[PDB]
């Protein structure tokens, strides 16, 4: 008989974990790891599918090398994608060094890394159509960078933190200019004659 | 013979899919999936290399979490990688949620997730060798993040479209600075003697 | 006896690369390649837990599509994730266009794709606790978004290189404002009468 291999094959592939839609159990900033919970069940012997074991103390991708990184706020419930690692992987996380692996464990989503992806969940406005955005899921909060300029949007606020805001070519501001508690748009200055007297209204073409 | 088993193990490990570099032939922003042809062809029993099928409905990454995300403009022909989820997907992606197989294949590009990457196609400033850039692919519209500095380069315009921008410290214009339509390093006053006259000039020192 | 297919799937399985965490050696970023050093050993038979061969001419994934990309500064010693491809990547990377394998090995991390992660190698500003991030590692220069408003950080200074900065709303500048050269907090006007004669001190409101 041949069926034998047939058998063993199957069982050998479902066996073999690479990669699958998960969720966010729980998520540590800090640690930069979470609980995760794969969203597809695995239909068994019985033919029952039933839902998968959570993975522990996985880390959760930030994108990044040279000093610089990308990292969301990530939250309960937000999903993307878990991968299995080929073999343990705790002690290399616990030293990010060359290591052995602590068990015999392999290609196991136990061992495996998480990547957050939003889906299809979040709006594109029209105007970025063509462009790369950094945003908020609403579309409301915004950095959109096109061929030749780069629009960021805020319904609140941008606030620039630094000691030293350089333009290196010419601002227009179409409401109100404020500089240290001064009204720009209604300046003005004190005249030496009449003495002291402030100059009318505020500043004209 | 032990033959057998050699050609058993070649065999699975050719049909088990995990990964490979791969093309937008459509994408839809809206729903964040595409019809993607994988570009390396197969060896088939006789010897033919030939191409791969397209696979439709395929999720593109929006990585993203927490209530942001990142997302570019995909175009036909772009490029990246294909990965093959352990199970089908297509209930998941109905639901975002906790779901069944609905088929049974297992490892292959046809339930998968696709990831753009750029490759080389792309040129990096020299001023910005040390820094992390999310830019044009021709480096010409660029936010530039160094260590203790931020530089944010566009050919067109820079435009911040919010009620209130707030710099926290000293700002310098190199050109015209226009404030609800008023010339600024152009302006002048209304004396009080002489009665309504404005003053001579622009704004000096 | 059946053990015989046990030792086979396991060797099977121990051959067949799909990811482990890894090390940058070396990094070309005009060729966006790198020669990179997996970082967990494996068992061999001898029972002696040994270092894994380098990797060479590994594209390192620039995320990006449509025009648009984000590039790290990628140095010697970053970490990260290689995933090994099906099937030799070789041609296509010469072309980047559909391609044969040059050879006939599969699911090794010789031909494989390299994704950058700082894991947990950074720290987050409590403000940010809710924001999404692309900053430096120290957290020291940042741009933050937020549901409704933006914040950008630099300790040194934020430069926007563009011939026209556009603000839709008002602005407010905490300290000085220079334009063309000229101290807007200080600045004066030539009156009429005295003829000639610059107004006294600065702007007031
Ligand atoms: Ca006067
Ligand atoms: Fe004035």
């Amino acid at each position: 008989l041949i069926a034998a291999l047939d058998a063993r094959s199957r069982r050998d592939a479902l066996d073999f974990e690479v990669m699958i839609p998960a969720q966010v159990v729980q998520y540590d900033r800090a640690e930069n790891i979470a609980t995760i919970q794969p969203l597809i069940t695995w239909v068994d012997t019985e033919h029952n599918a039933v839902q998968r074991h959570q993975l522990v103390d996985i880390p959760v991708i930030s994108m990044g090398a040279g000093g610089f990184h990308i990292s969301f706020p990530i939250q309960q419930g937000d999903i993307g994608w878990i991968y299995a690692a080929d073999r343990d992987t705790s002690q290399f996380l616990e030293s990010l060094s060359m290591s052995k692996p602590n068990t015999g464990r392999i290609h196991k989503f136990e061992h495996g890394l998480f990547i957050p992806d939003v889906f299809r969940r979040y709006t594109i406005n029209s105007e970025d159509s063509a462009a790369m955005v950094i945003q908020s899921t609403s579309g409301a909060t915004r950095i959109s960078i096109r061929g030749d300029n780069i629009k960021i949007t805020a319904p609140s606020n941008v606030t620039v933190d630094t000691p030293q805001a350089n333009f290196t070519g010419s601002v227009t501001i179409a409401n109100t200019l404020v500089v240290n508690g001064v009204n720009v748009n209604n300046h003005g200055h004190l005249e030496n004659n009449p003495p002291d007297a402030r100059t009318k209204g505020g500043m004209i073409a």
